[PDB]
């Protein structure tokens, strides 16, 4: 499966021991930002034990902030309600080994 986060209630569960979540903090502009919806859907496919959702630098701008990720969009990793790696581009080469090794 595969979903956003509109509110830090939600996100900050995700996290909270679960596994790898693989979360992205795509710009709110961007163009080329929302291809990344399905991608990080298909990965969900080979790796279904960890969570792929996706954040709004929108919405939660400032999550966008907090971990001073504003590209667009970009890769953050969590392992049990922690960190764990965080990768902007989630180009066919890196979004997936990144998933691996940590998960």
């Amino acid at each position: 499966m595969v979903t956003q986060f509109k509110t830090a209630s939600e996100f900050d569960s995700a996290i909270a021991q679960d596994k790898l979540v693989v979360v992205d903090f795509y710009a709110t502009w961007c163009g080329p930002c929302k291809m990344i919806a399905p991608m990080i859907e298909k990965f969900s496919e080979q790796y279904p034990q960890a969570d792929f959702y996706k954040l709004d630098v929108d919405e939660l701008g400032d999550v966008a902030q907090k971990n001073e990720v504003s590209a667009m969009p970009t890769l953050l990793l969590f392992k049990n309600g922690k960190e764990v790696a965080k990768v902007v581009g989630a180009n066919p080469a890196a979004i997936k080994q990144a998933i691996a090794a940590n998960a």
